[PDB]
């Protein structure tokens, strides 16, 4: 009945607890101490963090709870607009864009993106083939190059050419700095010395809008048709309203794909490779499948679907470190959670995904061990125990995209290289709005298999 | 390219090879002679027995192969109906019951069955505590009493009371005799047919009555029948009808009781034949089972006992084969072209003796092989089948077997007083026939 709550800071309540460079990991430690639910109070803000499958399965009941915009999402909305990830379910543009975009993100639609994904994947493999002896790989840096370029190519047929650069394309620099400002605002009084941050923030917003608006205008003027999401959005019509997306909303969706997809997906690849080099038996099993299945110089769509164990590796990496680590809900009406926590209409909940994925009542006592064999049969996994892609109609629309991209790329990596954890890397998880293993490095020795 | 085939009998092709009292063991000997794959032809039937992890890992690719009803399963279907084990994947009632029953067979659902499992396990322990000096234990007989009563209690809150009886419950007599007819038909009568239909009626009558009684009573138990009466398939939104619920109950009794008791019997056999392994398992039992009654959490802590059971399943998987068909034209192992609909048999005991996987000591009983599941290659160990058609009762069987074996090792020292010579009797399952031991109580109260 009485809800646990972490330490307070006078008038600031719990807010200073988030003034730390690893806030998700701090919240996990608080959940370890306080249990399946704790209250978190700030000036003008109350929320409750959920960690157990017992309570989260109720929070995922869409008749009782709807997606809430967390403070992080509200700040991202300043440049993602009413894109899919930062719009309320009741906003006309959410259901409109959802209906238009769902078929172009289906498993069947990955057949059309496959060639462009292979284009960037081959660039990554060639970069590593061309490294000299005793040079090493900066894993998240290269994974982020790959996912950004892949979303750029599949999203709107634009080549960021990240593998030709040390300093990223100006759009990426402004996007990363915009996301950084959004995160920093969470841990922040509105002192006059933040005026520089604000002026830079508006400059970065303009950089993103200008490039994306320009590409949209260029595409409309040309009339050319590609296999990208931009073509689908220029030609799609919502069956419900009968309307297409307008040019401004299309821009917000493109920005959203880049934000929502690039860092989550590169983090997944980075964590997956981290767990593989730390668990050599798993690596060997995953590399055997890669060599057996990927028998052609270029992987096909059907071959990627056959990489079952690689997919199991990715799910277990998502279990331990889900790279979009939380989502927020509000109670649609007065309701009682778990039979002991009464909630009033509008009350907010946070789903702490890494804690959910460590619920021993679901996964057993070995929750911290990396064992892809947990995912041999996904249907056996209990409902709402595994939520790396969110929930319900507000779940990740790019789930099939992210997993196809990650399975293809990891499969090619395991096919073409042996990996060495040459520094005995100590896991250090850097936190933005997503999670990544900072400073993770490996050496790759080519198996000399041509492309 | 050219596929080996054992000796033929003119028009009967290979069929007379199955007219033997130990057909699985005969097929294992053929696999020893012919290798990882051989064709087996009969009048109107062609199948291919696979024995190597190399080929079986491909056969377990669900995009290329689906479960086939073997001739044995087709005959069992005459009384298991479209229960889970004897239904095709494309049958509406398979996916429906699969979705409904999966949560009631989860590791989490074992917490609710644990008390009833302990009920029967304590009865087994008390039977052995009450034996007189120089009396002995008929191991598979008592293990079958236990597994039969446990599924009856957990399945539909019914007490077969096998530990109060010499002659089994009338349902069991008809079930065993029906399974006997199903097996005999493979190696093969008006009396047999009339008896077969009588046994079907006995099974249907009792199960339909228990279902009707439960609906009339309205009572709610912690059993599978309650879940099936109240469950709805999330996909179709439909519940199982009463006829299918009956077939599921019959299936649980068939699919679970003899496989699981065979596992316990083989496990105890290997333990008494390997005293160092028994001692290690007994040491774990005494360290973990510190209360008069094991808890659910304690059973999960019996790690080495779990390895013992897995190694027993490796050597003698008690459901020794399953059947697959090719969904489309495909090439197996890069040299064996298969046409759509072509059938495969997975010879599990041979798979589990693949020296390229387990090393040269494949016949030795070493639970330590199972220290890390990640070290085992994909699809090398398949005692519970494969994919979405894998054993739904796997967590049930292993929880029951781990609980019971743990209590046995806590409460008794065992003697292989006859120096028992392994003799594996074959039905549709496997068991060490005539396996007997003496148990000396450690005098630990319950
Ligand atoms: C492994 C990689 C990814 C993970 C773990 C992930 C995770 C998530 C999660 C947890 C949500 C729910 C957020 C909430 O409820 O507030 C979400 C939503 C979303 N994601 Fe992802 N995501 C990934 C990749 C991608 C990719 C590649 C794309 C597109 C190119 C994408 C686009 C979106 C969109 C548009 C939404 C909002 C959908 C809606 O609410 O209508 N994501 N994602
Ligand atoms: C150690 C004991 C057991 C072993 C070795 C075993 C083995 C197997 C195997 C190999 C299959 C696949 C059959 C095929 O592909 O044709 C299977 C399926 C099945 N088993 Fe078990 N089993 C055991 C115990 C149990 C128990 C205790 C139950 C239930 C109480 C059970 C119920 C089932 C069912 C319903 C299926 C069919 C699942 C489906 O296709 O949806 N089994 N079992």
């Amino acid at each position: 009945k009485e809800m646990p709550q972490p330490k307070t800071f006078g008038e600031l309540k719990n807010l200073p607890l988030l003034n730390t460079d690893k806030p998700v990991q701090a919240l996990m430690k608080i959940a370890d101490e306080l249990g399946e639910i704790f209250k978190f109070e700030a000036p003008g803000r109350v929320t409750r963090y959920l960690s157990s499958q017992r309570l989260i399965k109720e929070a995922c009941d869409e008749s009782r709870f709807d997606k809430n915009l967390s403070q992080a999402l509200k700040f991202v909305r300043d440049f993602a607009g009413d894109g899919l990830a930062t719009s309320w379910t009741h906003e006309k543009n959410w259901k409109k864009a959802h209906n238009i975009l769902l078929p172009s993100f289906s498993q069947q639609a990955m057949k059309g993106y496959h060639a462009m994904m292979v284009d960037i994947a081959v660039q990554l493999v060639q970069k590593w083939e061309r490294l000299n002896a005793d040079e090493h790989i900066e894993v998240p840096e290269d994974m982020t190059r790959l996912t950004l370029d892949t979303i750029g190519l599949c999203g709107f047929n634009y080549r960021f050419n990240s593998f030709y650069r040390d300093q990223p394309h100006p759009f990426i620099t402004s996007m990363v700095r915009a996301l950084d400002e959004a995160m920093n605002k969470l841990q922040r009084p509105d002192d006059p010395a933040y005026d520089e941050n604000k002026r830079q923030f508006q400059e970065d917003i303009k950089v993103m809008n200008d490039l994306v608006d320009k590409i949209i205008a260029d595409r409309k003027a040309s009339g050319e048709q590609s296999d990208d999401l931009l073509t689908h959005m220029l030609n799609g019509k919502d069956p419900e309203t009968g309307e297409p997306l307008d040019d401004e909303n299309i821009r917000y969706q493109i920005i959203t794909f880049l934000i929502a997809g690039h860092e989550t997906t590169s983090g997944l690849l980075s964590f997956a490779l981290y767990f593989l080099v730390k668990n050599p038996h798993v690596l060997q099993k995953a590399a055997e499948e890669a060599a057996r299945v990927l028998v052609d110089p270029v992987p096909s769509y059907k071959q990627v679907k056959q990489l079952k164990y690689v997919g199991m590796v990715l799910n277990e990496a998502l279990r331990l470190w889900p790279t979009a680590p939380a989502f927020s809900l509000y109670a649609k009406e007065d309701t009682v959670l778990g039979g002991e926590y009464p909630l009033e209409k509008g009350d907010e909940l946070m789903v702490l995904i890494p804690q959910l994925h460590r619920d021993k009542t679901i996964w057993g006592d070995d929750v911290e061990e990396f064992r892809p064999e947990r995912f041999e049969n996904p249907s056996a996994i209990p409902q709402h125990a595994f939520k790396p892609f969110g929930n319900g109609q507000r779940a990740c629309i790019g789930q099939q995209f992210a997993l196809h991209e990650a399975t293809l790329v990891l499969g090619m990596m395991l096919k073409h290289f042996d990996f060495e954890d040459h520094t005995n890397y100590e896991l250090d998880i850097k936190e933005t709005l997503t999670l990544k293993p900072e400073g993770f490095v490996v050496k790759a020795k080519s198996k000399k298999i041509p492309l």
